[PDB]
């Protein structure tokens, strides 16, 4: 039900990885006071506008299954692209959540 950004990849030493964002396991659902849970540039947006500046996501862990406040600096400088440096993909929960589930190593 619930959508969100689900997080798909996160560049070596960039914000997203500063700030302890789990490439595949965070689900991002807020940014400031904005819910994401529409699929417009809302979230590109707000990183735009608070570049080299705190800002606080809150992010749903699918392994501990609860939500934390995750402190970010949206940035140039760190090296690689993009502001938070990490590949997102806009998706219900449910659809996130099964494709983490039932993965096989072989």
């Amino acid at each position: 039900g619930a959508e969100g950004f689900h997080l798909h990849g996160v560049q070596e030493n960039s914000p997203a990885q500063q700030a302890g964002l789990e490439p595949y396991f965070d689900f991002i659902i807020t940014i400031g006071h904005s819910r994401l849970n529409k699929e417009n540039d809302t979230l590109k947006a707000l990183l735009k506008a608070n570049v080299e500046k705190p800002v606080k996501l809150e992010v749903f862990n699918m392994k501990t299954m609860r939500v934390r406040e995750v402190e970010v600096v949206p940035s140039n400088m760190w090296g690689g692209q993009g502001l938070l440096g990490a590949s997102v993909r806009f998706c219900s929960f449910r659809r996130a959540s099964e494709q983490v589930w039932h993965v096989l190593d072989v």
